[PDB]
This record gives structure tokens, sequence and C-alpha cells, in this order.
């Protein structure tokens, strides 16, 4: 009960900031997550024994892929932790419980391939899940782990509170399908501007949580430039591998996934920042003003990619 997780001074201070990098020591990442759970939710939210056994099962079920790996899971959870901590009173107890878990589990058993490649490969999962293929799989893996003996971290919740939290996690993980982001932010943009956005309306809370999940999932672009730049290498390592696999199916991949077209990457990043990243953090900042530092960092990184195109680096 009285066993608190404590980090070294530099981590204790920087973990509160949006642009925190969780560092290269894999064996510290579980403690970093438990720390965030305790501060964000409370020490009483989860039985420490069950939480630690849940975390280590989740870790085992992420693969050794360049980007969609255990470090991404913890990185996304940290961005969520910084959003919740900066928006103390806006979220219920169930939401703070569910959302940190959702982020940790949002990419469980990712193979480094997109929904499009699964579809064109004719992968079994594309037969079982027609849309949001990988994200339905990620939620399925999450339920599977929660049902392992000694792994049900939500055991102390009532039947209705257990169903509510598992529904928050399901919608939260499905929201990380980027195909669904574009419509979700447009609807939120309309609701904000026409003034009809209501945080007591559950349908509106769902959309706002969806956008939060996109914000955390893309948070590679909200880091200090050296982290953003080095993470981009891991991102493109997965894209170029999928491109190779598209060429093996006899399909020319989109330039984003063609390793022959690396020269085009800097302009590709501008498109992504202007079409996905900047819009996402702008709407988030409109709804949740204290998340402004994600937008600012994102704009700083947009400017660094412009400098790359201009040959200044
Ligand atoms: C049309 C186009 C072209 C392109 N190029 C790369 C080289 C050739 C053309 N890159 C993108 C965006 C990539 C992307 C996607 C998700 C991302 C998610 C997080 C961070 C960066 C991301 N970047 N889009
Ligand atoms: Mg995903
Ligand atoms: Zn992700």
């Amino acid at each position: 009960g009285l066993m608190q997780f404590t980090l070294p001074v530099r981590l204790c201070k920087e973990i509160e900031l949006f642009h925190f990098d969780i560092g290269p020591f894999e064996n510290m990442w579980p403690g970093i997550f438990v720390y965030m759970v305790h501060r964000s939710c409370g020490t009483s939210c989860f039985e420490l024994e069950k939480l630690c056994r849940f975390i280590m099962s989740v870790k085992k079920n992420y693969r050794r892929v360049p980007y969609h790996n255990w470090k991404h899971a913890v990185t996304v959870a940290h961005c969520m932790y910084a959003i919740l901590q900066n928006n103390h009173t806006l979220f219920t107890d169930l939401e703070r419980k569910g959302l940190l878990i959702a982020c940790l589990c949002h990419d469980l058993d990712h193979r480094g391939f997109s929904n499009s490649y699964l579809q064109k490969f004719d992968h079994p999962l594309a037969a079982l899940y027609s849309t949001s293929t990988m994200e339905q799989h990620h939620f399925s893996q999450t339920v599977s782990i929660l049902q392992l003996e000694g792994h049900n971290i939500f055991s102390t919740l009532s039947s209705s509170e257990y169903e509510q939290v598992l529904e928050i996690i399901r919608k939260a993980i499905i929201a990380t399908d980027l195909a669904l982001y574009f419509g979700n932010r447009k609807q939120l943009e309309e609701m904000y501007q026409t003034g009809s956005l209501n945080l007591n309306n559950q349908s509106h809370r769902d959309r706002v949580i969806g956008l939060m999940m996109t914000a955390c999932d893309l948070c590679s672009v909200t880091k200090l430039w050296p982290v953003t730049k080095l993470t981009a290498n891991d991102i493109y390592a997965e894209f170029w591998a999928e491109g190779d696999e598209m060429k093996k199916l006899g399909i020319q991949p989109i330039p984003m996934m063609d390793r022959d077209k690396k020269d085009e990457v800097p302009q590709g990043q501008l498109g992504f920042y202007n079409a996905v990243a900047i819009p996402c953090y702008t709407t988030l900042t409109q709804i949740l003003p204290p998340t402004e530092p994600l937008l600012k960092a994102c704009r700083d990184n947009l400017s660094q990619w412009e400098k790359v195109i201009r040959g200044e680096e």
C-alpha cells in the first residue's frame, strides 16, 4: 500500500513535460508506467502485484519491430499521462484508469504492417476484421491478457464499471486507426466553432478521447527535434519494409513506403504535419487549452523539416 515508485530527480521533473523521452533503458519503462498510473490515477487504482503481472504480459505481446514496439506503447501512455495531469478535473476515475491502459495496449502484437497491406496480402485478420483490422486485433489482445489468471487489474470494479472501462478502452484503441481520425477531428472542429461541444454528452466525450488518442499516438512529432528526427528513421524502417512486401505482391508501393524514393521524405513530412499533425494538436488545444505545448513542439518540428528541404541541415 505505502510502496510508492520514485524516479531519479531528472526523470521525476521531466516526466511531467509533454516532450519527455522515456530513454534507452528498457528495464526502467515498467516503473515509469507504474509511476504515471500512481500519480495520474492513485496508488489504490490497481493491486500492484496484478498491475506488474499485466504490464509484463503486455510487454511480451509487443514484437521486436522497428517502431510499433514496447517503447512506442510506453511513449504513447506518457503523452496521455501529460494530457491527464494538465487537465486534472476534466476526466472521471474510470477514464484515467482506462486511458493509460488503452495507450499501453493500443498496438499489442503489431507486425509493422498497415491495414492496407493486411488487406492486399489477404491476411486472416482482414477476413475477421474488415475495417480498423489491426486496431480490433489490438483490443482483442487486450481482453485476452485481462482474462489471464491474476491479470484482471479491474477486478475491484463493479460489473457496470468494468463494462464502462472496457468500452472506454475499446473506443480508445479503435480511435488510433488514423483512417477514422480525419472525420473525428472535422466533427470536433464543427462542434467547437458552432459552440455545440458538450463534455457531459457521452458521444462528445468519446470524440474528444478519440482525438486525445490520435494526439498521443502521433506524439513522436511533439518531441525535441533530435528525438523526432531519430524516431522518423524507425517509422520509415517499417514503411520501407512494407513497401518491399508490396513489391513482392506485384504492387508498386506509395512513395511513402518506397525506399528508392528516400529523397521525397522531407516533403512527405511537411504534408503529414500540415494534413494530420498540426490540425490534430490545434483542435486538441482548442478543446483542452493546457495541451498547447504539443501544438508548439509540433510547429517547431514542422520548421525543422522545412530547414531540411532548404539544405540548412
Ligand atoms: C504522401 C506522403 C509521402 C511521404 N513521403 C515519405 C518519403 C516519400 C514520400 N510521407 C508521408 C507521410 C508519412 C508519415 C505517416 C505517418 C507518420 C506518423 C508519425 C510520424 C511521421 C509519419 N509520417 N505521406
Ligand atoms: Mg496502431
Ligand atoms: Zn500506435
